[PDB]
Order: structure tokens, then C-alpha cells, then sequence
């Protein structure tokens, strides 16, 4: 079930597939070619099993992070966009989807958390994490908290760890360093230090997570929050007046957020990968293109320069975009499973005083490298397993 | 029991032993050393035990894979051979013999597949892979199929797999790189979607295993077969006229098989090196001493130069040794093991359509690290198994944790001929 | 209980802590900070609790190897000697307290395998391994035996091993290099025939353990033993005439054995940083607060080299000293855990004639190597049911 002499697209629900098989439509109004966008449940699950047997879409989208394990399993096809392609796009877009050096997906859209404010108590947000302990006085005076955001996740407090030169994995020449973590560097002593040492003044709880943070920012009992595009919707409803911001800095460097890019991989099994990079290079990936897909569905920041400029006239996407920038790309390798759960622990317990800084950051980094036995032991299993499936004769020459 | 004063050998039942007596006869002769050569049963695994206790042979012959074993056991001695001596034998022997850029046995014959052929269906072998599928409906509209070898083993089809770029590990400079495999490159790629095609296109059967392909040769069904001189003599029964060549070519490069070299090691235990040393130089490895044991029996090519051209009279040599040089010498290393059993998965998986070229070969990549780990898992079992063998030869709260239970590692067959 | 403007030390309640109160009194009259010494239940345990809660001592004094674990876990602050107050101390000793090129205790006293012979039977101590066979039938004749230590352990036979080559783990620019073991090289495989030779030859038990061998001396059976600064006090109630000397040298090479510091650790913790700086610096590491220290309980060789000076006058002191520096200071990192295990099989496995000299000894350095990572790995399959 390749295709052959069409084109199936897969999609998540949640997105504009209505927006996409328009281009579709448009696409095959041009050259005769059936276009079928269709949005199975748990796809990004279901790819690795029928594209492992030859079947499945012609083309994918999802998040960036997830194509790693479908690069090395040698399910997507090397793209090849000549230069000129490639500087309609943003050069850091392009690091997002290369694995071992080769390109293999389109970039679509570009996803990264900024900080949240309501206008109303706050005319003018902070431009640095050092007045908030300050600003935050000024503002229980008032029975008003001045930031609430999810610290029981790494992906929210992560920006603030890297801002001084935290780092998971090295990135250098289209390589990551596996054998290069930076939990445990300076800057991420520094940074988690700042961030124990609200929770320990009482400027933050150590156990608000995501409802109680959002909550209380819809409410409008905080001044701020840190959050994605996808949080969004929420606010208009809770019809608080709120603007969205660049991160604020620490020790004069900016936030370092993570930032997931949804993108467009090819088939590695499908004939029809001339159609596709057709499809993708010059019908999709223009103005009116990605205008179909955001118009049945928003999506946040894009990848195409032209495109971004004239999206940018929203105040909340262009901020999305800088916070990209000054961010950075989430490694899309099998050790990022690691680092997560390792930080994850670590700032948790430097959070309920069960370790400290220096302390725990220095066990995360430790603890990163013995999930090399993750890799090792999955691998025991499915070894173990293949070892007897092969030795299937025994069910062969009964039937 | 190491010997002292005299010289015992080990060697395999299969091998011109009684030919070795004769060369171990005119060496007792010329210093009065009384040489004994004995082929005990599955001496390859009674090697690792004696001489482990110092005990054991002066000298073995076997593959020079095994050796790999032997000499990180520090369990062999380290040859000395001058330079002129290396010149006698094909360099490319040398690299056969050497383990972490130390020299540690003599060469002394080579193994490699080769294109085994019908001259009645076939006057001429062709040269190139990529005319088989149209020379095969050319013998299939006579009821006979163009070729049929071995497909359940890498063995077999890694000559074609490795043949556009493929390798095992990276051989630089006398040493193996463990963390530079090459079963995922572009020309292993190309190498199996070819393979892969000749099945999807009715060319072979997914299911082609040793006696199946042997048995059409021998009967005369099929009109080409792949496989090595240990074959020959059952050919030779089939009355069947046959001519062994080079092995096609893919993509314009040769294929590229893997070369099983017998080797002469030392025992690091034996007092009588030199005499050791003094045997294989100049007694065995000489045109008489090779001449002597062929005689008992072949040995198809071998590494001296000298005798081999002597023997290149006979077509077939001549073409195991050509492709030999062309090939692939067999990695020693213990990551072998690995390498095998992954791309074992990888080519089965990838002709029965359960996985693709791309995915099935990719996946056999990450599979062969995978193995070089559970390689600790021994060696992890053998500290406890030390460790609880002299605490038993006499006369809380975190401790729950300790969790080493799995698993286990199933041995493989042996194989498999006659 | 952090303290802040106060200052608690932990040091072993074997060593002489009484001595470091002095030097506490000291600091206290002199600026108005009251330090606190003591010497809890097996403390170079509870560090690893207390410190890893930011609780726990200001400064830790325990032997160098320790430290390794403790500076990896983060639990101790960087220290910032000026060059000056560095050359106060030996060269050799900034080696044993620095981890990842970063220095993190400061050294107080070294400790080494030395020579002890019995000055009756033997006025002169051979300075060579290879005379020891020719020394031992002299010996024997008159009903004595020439040498006799401990073989069960590797710690006390790598002297010999070591000596030709041997290295546990090499150490280039402040950096063990944890692949480059030297337990397979040339030197060490000399090191253990030596060893095994004077076995089969009958100049040495198998069974040989530290128990039989310390009698064996202190009863004046045997003409030499090796043994380190600790038992000292032992051959004194003996009262059997005995000197301390430098190892005897193998193939021309001295014997290195390894190198124990003890060392001065500041908490990563500690607010009063600037103050255990203060106490350490000026205080305690002088020949007066050192003096004090050994008053109590004696330190034998110490890393400040104008007090060692006058310790030398002692024969025995000087020795271990000398022993020291020509000696190999032990590895702090983890590894070194697999290392000695390895090695201890080893050598037992050759002094039975299990193995051959080169057999034992390659799989010792392919054994370091396997249950190096698994003592990682048997700590994140353990991990994940703490954390679960
Ligand atoms: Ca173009
Ligand atoms: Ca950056
Ligand atoms: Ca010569
Ligand atoms: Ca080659
Ligand atoms: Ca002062
Ligand atoms: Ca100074
Ligand atoms: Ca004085
Ligand atoms: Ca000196
Ligand atoms: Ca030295
Ligand atoms: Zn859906
Ligand atoms: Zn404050
Ligand atoms: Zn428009
Ligand atoms: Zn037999
Ligand atoms: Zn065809
Ligand atoms: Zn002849
Ligand atoms: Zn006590
Ligand atoms: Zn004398
Ligand atoms: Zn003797």
C-alpha cells in the first residue's frame, strides 16, 4: 500500500488537514494528480509499524523531534532542496531536520514558549528575571502573585537553566555530541540556583504544575505566565487582556526555550518522491499555501521568511518567532529520552530542598549516561524476540 | 604437561595431518626432535582450557578468526618473522594473522568463495551480476534456472552486499575501528536491493538454503552456483562438468567475500619457541613442507608465493585465490559474533518483504552495537562465576534494589557439510 | 543545619581530632568564630547523606580516593590556592586532590608501603628484588625466612607489579584516561613472573594473608615484611630491633606503591567558604597546626615540605616519604573500584598456577573494563526503582 501515481498525505488531526487538501485540490487541478490528506488516530505510532513494511503515506507531518527515531530506522527519503529553496527559509529551520548531516523533512511551522502577561496589572513586562523578586513584593501587596508557570516540567524551566550556558547535547558542524551534556556547566548552576532561590523566598510554590499556573493566570490572580501558542485559545476565553513577549534575561543572556518545528518527511518506500518534493517545494511552501492550512487552522510562527513577515503583524507570533530564534532546537536523538527524565528528577529535587544545585545537576549528568542502558536492555528485547521469531519452524512444518 | 625438548601439534581431523607427520618426520631427522601431531575432537575448545593451565600444544592450526580469541587471552605467542621471510608469503596474508598490530601466527592457506558453474549449460560464466535476470529466462525456457546459492546465510550473499561499499569493520592501519560499520552505507544498500530484486522478480526462491542449492547444481537444474572448495569433492561425484571462475561483478566493482586463512600460532606457553619458530620457517613453510601436506591433502591456495604459482596450474585454485585478494579478510574480533546474527536478521528479514532494504539494513546497524554490550553480559557472568567458585572451594532498606535477573544468550548450530 | 558564621569539621575519630580543636581554639581567638571538631560512626558515609540534603560538616578530612565520589556528586566546592601557598607543599601531592583539573581539598598527610626488616637478622636491607632468592636459603639454613607480606591483596603485591611499567589507569595533564590500562604491558607481566617465580621456588607461601605474615615478623621468623605506617605500633611491643627503608628496585626500577592523602574537603554547601579557606590556609597547614595534629596522634609524612623537613629526623618517616614519591597515588575515580578486583584474581589466580602470568593478566585488563560500566549500569537499573 505505497500509492503509486498519487499522493497520500498524513496529518494530525488537531492541525488543518481541511486547509491542506485544498492545496491538494489545487495541486491536483494542476497536474492530474489524486491528493488524499487523511488523519489517523496515534499516527506518528502507526508510521513506524507500515512504513517498517513498505506501506503507509507518501508524506508525514510532525513534530521535528519525533523523525529522529524514523531517520535511523531509514524510514524517510533524503530531500534534496537546491540552495535557492533553502534561503527562502530560516537557516536555523534547516538544523531542525537534518539527521547525520542529511536533510530529511521540510520545515513547516515553528513552536516555542514566551512569556505571557495580562496588560491590565502589568502595563509593561519585565525585560529581566532579575526584577521579578522585586516586582513580585510590589505586587502581593495588592494579593496579586507577579510569575506562575509549570515547574514540574523541564520543558518550562529549561529556558531559564540554559539561558547562561546550559546546553543538552553539543551542536556543532551537523553533529550532536552525545558525550558533550552541559547540566552540569556554570550556567546551569547559576541558572537553576536563581530559580530554587524564588521558590525558597516564596516568590513560587514547588508544586504548581500546568492547571494551577494557567488557572491562575486565566483568573488573573498572577501577572504573568510562561507558556506556548497552544494556550492560547484559553485566554481569549477567560477575555483577560494579554499580550505576548519575548523571555526575560538572565545575567544579561536571553531565555533558551526549545523549539519544536513541524515538518513535512518523505517516504523512503514511496515511488512517488519526484510528486512529493513537487507538492511540498512548490505548492505548499508558499504564501498562498501555508495561508490555506492557517486559515481552517492556525499555526503559530512558520518557517517561510515571506510568509513569517506578513504573519508577524500579530504581536503574539512575532514573539513566538524572536523567542525561536534566541532558543534553541530540540535534539531529535534516541539519548534525548535521557536528559528529560534526568533533569526532570534533578530540578525537582533541588526544587523540595531533597538535594541542591550543584548537587543535583551533577547527578543528572550522571544519570544521562546510564540510560545508555535503556538503549542496550530495549535492545534485549528485541533481539530476544527476533533470535526466537526466526526460530518460528516450530510452528511452520505443524500447520 | 607443555612438551620440552620436543614439539606436539594440534590440528583439525579434516586437515593433511598424516602429510604434517611427514614434515614433522624430516624435521626429527635433521635436529633429532621428535615431533608428534595428534587431531583431538573439538580441539578448538579444548585449546582455550590447557592452555589457559600452560598446558596444552607448542603450535595449532586453525582459522586465523579463532585466533582473535586466543591471542586477547594472551594465550598466543608473538612471531618474528624478518622481513625477507614476509616477502615469501601475499601481504595481504599478514593482515590475517595480526591482532591489535602484533603479529601471532603464520599463514598457511586461503579460503574463499568462488562461481561455480556448468560448462555444458554455460561455456561462459558471465562477468557481471547485472545480466543474470536476462540470462536466467534465457535457461528458463529450457527448464533450468542461472543461479542458485545459499540465501539463509550473510556468509553467502555478503560477497554482493559488500561488494559496492559494504564492509564489515574498518580496517586502518592494523587495527579494526569497532565504532565504524558499514552495513548501512550506500553500496550495502544498492548491493541487497539488487539481491532482493532477482526474488521479487522469480529469479530465486526466499527460501534457497545450503543442500537445496547444492543438490539443483549436482542434478544439473540450475546452471550456476556459489560456494567454496570444500564443495568440490562432491561435484566431482555429480560427473557434472564444472569450472570454477571470479565471482561477478556488481556496479562494475568485484564482489567482495570473506577469506578464511589457516593459520600456525604459537602456544605463549611453550618453552620451545624457537624450535617452534624454527618448524614453520624453514621446514613447513617451504614448497616440500606445503607439497608434503597437500598430498594427504589439498589445501586448495595457498599463502607462499612460490609453491602457490605451482599450484595456480589448476584452474580453480587459481580462481579461490583471485578471489581471495579481491575479498575481504574475516574480522577476528569478538564484535563479530554480533555483525554475523545482525545482518543474518537484516537479509532474511529484507527477502521475505517483512521489512525494506532501507529499514531491515538500518535496523541491523543499530542491532550490532546492541550485541557488543551483552559481549559484558559474559564477562559479567564469569566474574560472578569466579567470584562464587572460591567463596564456596573452603572449610537492608536499599539492598532490595539489586535487580540483575536477565537474560540469556542461545547458542548457534555448528555446520554442516557432507 | 547548614551552620553560617560558624564553622563544624568531621575528621576520623582515630586520627588525632584533639590536636585539630587546638587549632580551633586558635582560629576562635583570633577572629571570633567558634569551630567545632568531631568524629561521628562511620562519617565517610554519612557525608553522602547529609551533604547531598545541603546539610552536614564545612570541611571533611578523609583519605584522597574518597573524594572522587563526593567531587563527581558535586558535594565539594572548589578550592584557589595562589601559586605561592602551592609550592608550600610537595608538587606530587596536588596530584592526589585534584578532580577533572580542578582542584578540590587540600592534601595533609601521606602514607605508603614501606621495607621493615629486623635490623638482628639483617643489618643491611637488600635494595633488589633479584637478591631476595639468594638471601632466602642463606637465610633458611638458619631456620628464617627472608620475606614475608601479604599476597591475598593486590594492594600490597602491585609494588612489584608496577614496577617495570605497570599502571592502573594513565595520568596525562591532570586526566585519567580510563581507557589506557597497564596491567597487560611488558612491565607488569615481568612484575607478577618475578612474583610467581619466588612461589614456585618455595620463597613464598600462596596462603601468605596479612595476619600470618605481621606474626611471623613480630615473633622474628621472618627477616622483612612490607608494610605501611599503621603497623608501626604493633612491631614496637614486639620489641624486635626493626627499620624502615626505601622498596627494594626490580629489572633497576623502584617499586611504586600506592599513594594514600589524607585530605581537607569544604562542603559545596558551606557559607563559610572564605572561613575554612582561612582556617586551612593560614592555620592549620603550618608547621604549628600540623605539629599539634601529630601531638595527639602521629600523621607519619605530611605534604608540607618545612615540616616534613624536621619529621624526617625520623628514619622511618623519611622512608615512607621516599616510598611515596617514587610510588603511584590511587586513582579516585570509579573505575578503580573494577580495577582492584580484577587484579586481585589475578594475581591469586597465578599464584595457584590456575592461569599463566600473561593468561591472568589479560583477562584481568578485558575484566575491568566489563564490570566497570556494569557497577554503572547496576546503579541505573537501581535507580530506576527509586525513581518508580
Ligand atoms: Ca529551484
Ligand atoms: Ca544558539
Ligand atoms: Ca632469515
Ligand atoms: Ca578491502
Ligand atoms: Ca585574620
Ligand atoms: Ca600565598
Ligand atoms: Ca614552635
Ligand atoms: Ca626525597
Ligand atoms: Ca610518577
Ligand atoms: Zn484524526
Ligand atoms: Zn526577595
Ligand atoms: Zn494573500
Ligand atoms: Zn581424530
Ligand atoms: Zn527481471
Ligand atoms: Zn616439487
Ligand atoms: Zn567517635
Ligand atoms: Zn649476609
Ligand atoms: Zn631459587
Amino acid at each position: 500500500k505505497i500509492e503509486e501515481g498519487k499522493l497520500v498525505i498524513w496529518i494530525n488531526g488537531d492541525k488543518g488537514y481541511n486547509g491542506l487538501a485544498e492545496v491538494g485540490k489545487k495541486f491536483e487541478k494542476d497536474t492530474g494528480i489524486k491528493v488524499t490528506v487523511e488523519h489517523p488516530d496515534k499516527l506518528e505510532e502507526k508510521f513506524p509499524q507500515v512504513a517498517a513494511t513498505g506501506d503507509g503515506p507518501d508524506i508525514i507531518f510532525w513534530a521535528h523531534d519525533r523523525f529522529g527515531g524514523y531517520a535511523q530506522s531509514g524510514l524517510l527519503a533524503e530531500i534534496t532542496p537546491d540552495k535557492a529553496f533553502q534561503d527562502k527559509l530560516y537557516p536555523f529551520t534547516w538544523d531542525a531536520v537534518r539527521y547525520n548531516g542529511k536533510l530529511i523533512a521540510y520545515p513547516i511551522a515553528v513552536e516555542a514558549l514566551s512569556l505571557i502577561y495580562n496588560k491590565d496589572l502589568l502595563p509593561n513586562p519585565p525585560k529581566t528575571w532579575e526584577e521579578i523578586p522585586a516586582l513580585d513584593k510590589e505586587l502581593k501587596a495588592k494579593g496579586k502573585s507577579a510569575l506562575m508557570f509549570n515547574l514540574q516540567e523541564p520543558y518550562f524551566t529549561w529556558p531559564l537553566i540554559a539561558a547562561d550556558g546550559g546546553y543538552a547535547f553539543k551542536y556543532e558542524n551537523g553533529k550532536y555530541d552525545i558525550k558533550d551534556v552541559g547540566v552540569d556547566n556554570a550556567g546551569a548552576k547559576a541558572g537553576l540556583t536563581f530559580l530554587v532561590d524564588l521558590i525558597k523566598n516564596k516568590h513560587m510554590n514547588a508544586d504548581t504544575d500546568y492547571s494551577i499556573a494557567e488557572a491562575a493566570f486565566n483568573k488573573g490572580e498572577t501577572a504573568m505566565t510562561i507558556n506556548g501558542p497552544w494556550a492560547w485559545s484559553n485566554i481569549d476565553t477567560s477575555k483577560v487582556n494579554y499580550g505576548v513577549t519575548v523571555l526575560p534575561t538572565f545575567k544579561g543572556q536571553p531565555s533558551k526555550p526549545f523549539v519544536g518545528v513541524l515538518s513535512a518527511g518523505i517516504n523512503a518506500a514511496s515511488p512517488n518522491k519526484e510528486l512529493a518534493k513537487e507538492f511540498l517545494e512548490n505548492y505548499l511552501l508558499t504564501d498562498e499555501g501555508l495561508e490555506a492550512v492557517n486559515k481552517d487552522k492556525p499555526l503559530g510562527a512558520v518557517a517561510l521568511k515571506s510568509y513569517e513577515e506578513e504573519l508577524a503583524k500579530d504581536p503574539r507570533i512575532a514573539a513566538t518567532m524572536e523567542n525561536a530564534q534566541k532558543g534553541e532546537i530540540m535534539p531529535n536523538i534516541p539519548q534525548m529520552s535521557a536528559f528529560w527524565y534526568a533533569v526532570r528528577t534533578a530540578v525537582i529535587n533541588a526544587a523540595s530542598g531533597r538535594q541542591t544545585v550543584d548537587a543535583a545537576l551533577a547527578a543528572a549528568q550522571t544519570n544521562a549516561a546510564a540510560m545508555a542502558t535503556l538503549e542496550k536492555l530495549m535492545k534485549a528485547f528485541e533481539s530476544l524476540k527476533s533470535f526466537q521469531q526466526q526460530q518460528q519452524q516450530q510452528q511452520q512444518q505443524q500447520q
